[PDB]
């Protein structure tokens, strides 16, 4: 009914690093492919456990089913500042991604955050940056040179023009070549590598990026051997108001009915400048029509939602309890589309899309049968038989401790009943993700901490469905 | 050298209307035409002087360099929302105009403020309420239904779409043809008459646009006589973070000179979310460089912007003595945009643009021989004999009275040198507008209130190089 932990990911001890000089692990997303793979991806988090540092985005693949799991797969890893003052802060920073497959490409997607050297998030302007400039119809990345006013503009072949429009010496590697992709954002004058953009301290270059928010995307087209490059995707989906915009970690979906089938659909959040973190956090997604090619952002739950007898919307709310933040995305057989977002309230919200996560239905549901400590979760569609369900895991409480498998039915209505509610994990347990398997199994992956691992080593259990029935 | 003050809109005495019913004219512009014709432009501020209520935009045209004065054309008056309990806040708003002409195809524009049925600014949403959504490459307003969250829209005709995207029986008048274009925004199903979609109050009809701040144009191709309908050019110059984006009022220009010659420079700022009009208000010039087809935003010159050693952006300023509001914007022989800016210093301030408008540089110059005591000025460029120079006017001080004239020297590196600061009008003195007239002579239309005038009358008055020059 349901297996010992296998750990996939393992966090060093007492503060320490481990075996491979990692101290942390974080972020856990786990992805069933095609050919029947198992795909687990993480933040690997090198100097300590926080949301910035030097942090690997990794995968590791089993094509047993869980039961073993070859070497590390480093999808993106930036180039730390060598000349930073506090390498916890001292380098660009990946974190958070999303994992999910195209069933009719194959094509393989790991979306994630991005930024420039700093505390992450917390090294974000206090004033906008701007960090693209749309010129004759073309998207651009600005860089900002020591002194200057002025929106240097990074164009074809990486040639950085200059604010008026003329081409330099310098040149962005914007088509990286080295393991990890540690090369990208290097900046040459002709022969001589001189620096990187997206290093903001101490630098030994003229240029740097907008120190803003990013999302980025590599892709696999061999069962997540080898992926391609980082893409840029911040442009088409960021709007000019949004402070932060980042995903919510975890495995996304591909719509499997209605008029929107074969839609990509990956969860998000953002702020806005008005109260940022402490006010304004609020879930929405992103979708690619064209098979991750091109995306767009859908609306915000909290677009001209109603919240104590008055209107709120994403890019203006400061409201701390109105926030929904990091979520999960189901789409039930009738079309629907259900938002379960992490948030305030110490119980399960819930926002439900009729349109295929474009825009939300007027209200949030909430189920107290489901705590909710304020931590991501997962949640996935499952047919038993064939009755519909929906499998979420989240922390039972009262902290990030005794993780727990919440079983509902989705009645003919929408609607969700929680019948089942079994704990999977005592002890710490945080962030998880979870995948059917087939033949009545599922799958997790997700954070614990036990005989003093640093947070978090990330563990692997399968159950099934009389696991589910306790 | 100085001609006596001609009125030209005269507002009521001692709190009451005037003759016509009308309590208050604000806002100057003036124009002189290629004709010769001179425009006069007003808000016609008929139940009191506030920046709200049942305003329309007027001209009056003058055909002797400022001599006589024809009949008030009204370009564009929103009709009121007769069921609102506040009249004085009980209309969709017009106000605060700007003219130009371009002059390869003589056409005339005024753009100006709307804002739906409220107290004009501050009846803007508190929270943001979207008002345009782009739908298979159209962008279409917004309509907001009593008790439903979804966005209907108004496409094709003036048919309004469900949130959905299917057609109903509603349909918006998007072209008007009432005198003044009062008919705008009416709504109908079929062949009744409903309410108006800029009614927020009371409403007979079942729908409103966003309580929002949005930019329209009107054109003249008559020399001022007759006037299109209202065109909404909000969305291809409002940044969504924007709160408030308004003209600076008076008159624009057209770069004559350089690279962006033919370009039609229309001052306006904006405000945001963080600190609206406490921290955030921030000067930049829209434009069209196609004649008025469409336009564009340029950069804020509060936009990465040093201040006390830090940099703020418009977007998220929050600081009240970096604000710069309505201004005035004039090219020079070299090629270079000077943006001169209502602001919170006590004296001039002027920004620079080497790019047609569209960037500044990045310190602000003060000049001390000028006072700003916060307040609407203009400023034009003029050639004399044929050196070039700069008028300006404004108050003088110490409060809104005393109407100055101050020359300046171009210098070739596009300085300017003060040399002389005249007074053309003892007591109220407030928003103004200078044209070039042709000797050179020059006029001015400007507010003033004498005898018990409600503010303010506009007030025209001539003069001469020999005025301007005097020491
Ligand atoms: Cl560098
Ligand atoms: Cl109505």
């Amino acid at each position: 009914a349901l297996t010992e932990k296998t750990d996939i990911f393992e966090s060093g001890r007492n503060g320490n690093p481990n075996k491979d000089g990692i101290k942390s692990y974080r972020i856990p997303a786990l992805l069933k492919t095609d050919k029947g793979t198992l795909i687990a991806g993480a933040d690997e988090r090198r100097l300590h456990s926080s949301d910035w540092g030097d942090i690997g985005m990794v995968i590791r693949r089993s094509e047993d089913n869980g039961k073993t799991w070859g070497d590390r797969v480093t999808i993106t890893n930036l180039r730390d500042n060598p000349k930073a003052s506090d390498p916890s802060i001292g380098s660009p920073v990946n974190i958070d991604m999303v994992l999910v497959q195209d069933p009719e490409t194959k094509r393989i997607f790991s979306i994630y955050d991005m930024f420039p050297e700093g505390k992450g998030i917390f090294g974000m302007s206090s004033q906008k940056e701007e960090a693209y400039k749309k010129i004759d119809g073309k998207t651009y990345q600005i860089l900002y040179r020591e002194g200057e006013k002025g929106a240097y503009t990074i164009r074809e072949n990486g040639t950085v023009y200059t604010p008026d429009g003329k081409a330099t010496d310098y040149r962005v590697v914007v088509d990286p070549v080295k393991p990890a992709y540690s090369d990208k954002g290097d900046l040459y004058k002709g022969d001589q590598l001189l620096g990187n953009i997206y290093f903001t301290t101490n630098k030994t270059s003229p240029f740097r990026i907008a120190k803003d928010s990013y999302l980025w995307m590599s892709y696999s087209d061999d069962d997540g051997k080898t992926w391609s490059a980082p893409q840029d995707i911040t442009p088409m989906v960021k709007a000019d108001w949004m402070k932060f915009l980042g995903v919510g970690p975890g495995t996304g979906i591909v719509l499997r009915n209605g008029p929107h089938k074969g839609r990509i659909l990956i969860p998000v959040y953002t702020t806005n400048n008005v109260s940022h973190l402490d006010g304004s956090q609020s879930s929405r997604v992103i979708y690619s029509d064209d098979h991750g090619k091109t995306w767009h952002a859908g609306e915000a739950v909290n677009d001209n939602r109603q919240v104590d007898g008055q209107k709120i919307h994403s890019s203006t709310m400061n409201n701390r309890r109105a926030q929904n933040t990091e979520s999960t995305v189901v789409q039930l057989n009738n079309g629907d589309v259900k938002l379960f977002m992490r948030g305030l309230t110490g119980d399960l919200q819930v926002a439900t899309s009729k349109d295929g996560g474009v825009t939300w239905e007027k209200d949030i549901k909430r189920y107290p049968q489901v705590k909710d400590v304020y931590v991501q979760m997962s949640a996935i569609h499952t047919m038993h038989e064939g009755k519909e369900y929906i499998i979420l895991s989240n922390a039972g409480g009262p902290k990030r401790e005794n993780g727990m498998v919440h079983l509902a039915r989705v009645e003919e209505n929408g609607e969700l009943t929680w019948l089942k509610h079994n704990p999977i994990q005592k002890g710490e347990f945080a962030y998880n993700s979870l995948q059917e398997l087939g033949n009545g199994e599922y799958g997790i992956l997700y954070e614990h901490t036990e005989k003093g691992q640093n947070a978090y080593t990330l563990s692997f259990r399968k159950f099934n469905w009389e696991f589910l029935s306790k």
